[PDB]
């Protein structure tokens, strides 16, 4: 009875006093916890009965400070010789009472303001912690302000979805201790008035002179002066200095890159550090996601403990000081955003082939970079041939793969025109298909691909004529009158049977070709799809209309293309007027 829980991280005095819950966080900021049991606010154990069945009497607000252990608050209240009669007297009051540890751990700046004029400033601080009406935590809505009893100065309230409540980012430790004339809330810090907006803090602090100048040049000072709830992850001078000067001046002197940079430090609502007890994904005003988390008493951004000062309060939100600059992809060159990524091998090869200048400056390009796993079994060598192929992985203009359309053509720096194939569940450029989301830089975009491109060199007939396995196919095509179809412009998919395929036909099948050139033509045309289906465009099952009219059933299973239950021996031989897939038996006519 009257049952409450204490969750202590081990090593500390960091405690979360709660209503007993049914699911408790195993770890708080990566540090495991022990759980304990206390009696709830205002109840005491009697020996021989379990729980805490006895309620304690209410007392006035001054006395309740003692009941919750806020004895320094009492001592200082008694010192003022003014406020204790008010706390014992008529009215309805809230006090956010700092804990003894809070008063004993004053930041040097609040100690400074008190010791200047001790009697008056202690009375003012104590009044700032109070409100002239009772307010329970049920009435503490996120983002509200309460008017304190010091000069009508606002107190800022946050009430996060995980139940943590903060008062000027001080954590509310023990809530809703009723008094005969109000309520006592025990808080974790001594709070002070909030007099500057975010822009004013930028303009005051010498650690933000570089940020200040960037904000001014971008024109963002208007927003940071305005009404709003923001978190600024404010980069210090030291953060900017860690960036090579040629990178930084490139970003700061370009209005689009400068604005994306600054926006990538701003979140759309105010977030006190004490809110964060596990990983949380947030989105910046630039659009990038950051992983906010924590390790002990250190806030982390993407796992890196780069927050050197937490919870600097402004009238329009919260500032946390950050030691590294959060450069978004949209401010980067292609080399900057790709060199340490899933395509870093491919990026290294562009560099070794003398093509790095395309990636390191302001050229408007799209880069087709295969994944590192493509090069698991080795890298091509740095020739003129590899150089030339790599130049044909560099596209003119900055593109977004999602806005590409079927039949679009892309011009390369090697002078080639590559074909875009848009299928239902994949996007391919020639034989190679997009394998991850774009990374959009300032001037160029990285497309991550699953394969090295193989640009076409000749027509279908050039392909078939160049390989000894298709001599019967080439002769049959001529005999069937199909040769010039397959050497002129088109979008064919040729399931090309080898010589062993034709010799495997039984006599009853072969003898249907004898004296019947139109039957040979009909058979060959059944092997020719009327649109280009590279293997990366094949899902569970796709119908492809042949030139004979009936449809082929094409599927991909265990990374092998099949057509009418015939596996492809060698896929994706690209041609200027189609794609060739090799098969080792002739296709059987199916069901329509």
């Amino acid at each position: 009875p009257n049952v409450c829980a204490v969750q202590k991280v081990i090593g500390t005095n960091r405690k979360y006093f709660t209503n007993c819950k049914q699911w408790y966080q195993r770890k708080i900021c990566g540090k495991s916890t022990v759980i304990s049991y206390e009696c709830c606010p205002g109840y005491e154990k009697v020996p021989g009965e379990k729980g805490c069945p006895a309620a304690l009497p209410l007392s006035n607000l001054y006395e309740t400070l003692g009941v919750v252990g806020s004895t320094t608050t009492q001592l200082y209240t008694d010192r003022t010789e003014k406020l204790r009669p008010e706390m014992e007297g008529p009215g309805s009051f809230t006090i956010f009472a700092p804990s003894n540890e809070a008063w004993a751990s004053l930041p040097a700046e609040v100690l400074d303001s008190l010791v200047s004029n001790v009697n008056i400033e202690l009375l003012n601080a104590l009044r700032y912690h109070m409100v002239g009406r009772r307010v329970l935590t049920d009435e503490l809505k996120h983002g509200m302000t309460l008017t304190s009893m010091y000069q009508n100065s606002n107190i800022q309230i946050h009430h996060y979805p995980n139940g943590i409540v903060t008062v000027n980012c001080a954590r509310l430790l023990k809530a809703d201790h009723h008094a005969t004339n109000g309520v006592v809330h025990l808080i974790d810090k001594v709070i002070s008035t909030i007099t500057n907006n975010i822009q004013q803090i930028i303009e005051i602090e010498d650690t933000f002179e570089t940020l200040r100048a960037a904000v001014a040049a971008s024109g963002l000072n208007t927003m940071l002066e305005g009404n709003g709830q923001y978190t600024l992850l404010a980069p210090t001078n030291e953060a900017f200095e860690k960036i090579p000067s040629e990178t930084l001046n490139r970003i700061l002197g370009d209005p689009e890159a400068l604005r994306d940079l600054l926006n990538n430090h701003i979140l759309k609502s105010a977030m006190c550090a004490e809110a964060i007890v596990a990983g949380l994904s947030v989105e910046t005003l630039e659009g990038t996601t950051l992983e906010v988390g924590c390790s002990g008493d250190m806030l982390t951004i993407n796992g890196k403990a780069i927050i050197s000062n937490k919870d600097i309060l402004a009238t329009n939100g919260v500032i946390h000081y950050i030691d590294e600059l959060l450069i978004p992809d949209s401010a980067k060159t292609l080399f900057e955003l790709a060199a340490e990524s899933d395509v870093s091998t491919a990026i290294d090869l562009f560099r070794q082939a003398g093509l790095g200048n395309h990636l390191s400056g302001s050229e408007r390009l799209t880069l087709l970079a295969p994944l590192n796993s493509v090069f698991k079994d080795g890298t091509p060598p740095i020739d003129a041939h590899t150089r030339n192929l790599l130049r044909n992985h560099i596209i003119k203009d900055q593109l977004a793969s999602k806005y590409l359309y079927h039949g679009q053509t892309l011009e390369t720096l090697g002078g080639k025109k590559l074909r875009v194939f848009v299928y239902r569940n994949s996007l391919c450029i020639e034989n190679s298909c997009i394998a991850a989301h774009d990374k959009r830089g300032r001037y160029g975009t990285l497309f991550t691909m699953d394969r090295v491109l193989t640009p076409p060199m000749g027509t279908v007939m050039d392909v078939l004529k160049g390989d000894n396995r298709f001599s019967m196919l080439v002769a049959a095509i001529q005999s069937a009158g199909l040769t010039e179809t397959l050497n002129r412009e088109g979008v064919y998919t040729v399931f090309a049977p080898t010589n062993e395929a034709f010799r495997a036909l039984p006599p009853r099948e072969w003898s249907r070709l004898l004296g019947d050139a139109k039957e040979l033509a009909n058979i060959l045309k059944y092997h020719i799809g009327d649109e280009i289906l590279v293997s990366g465009g094949i899902g569970a099952l796709v119908r492809l209309k042949s030139l004979q009219g009936d449809k082929l059933e094409v599927s991909l299973k265990n990374n092998v293309v099949s057509v009418n239950k015939e596996p492809v021996a060698e896929p994706d031989i690209m041609a200027t007027n189609g794609v060739v897939h090799v098969i080792t038996n002739v296709l059987h006519h199916h069901h329509h």
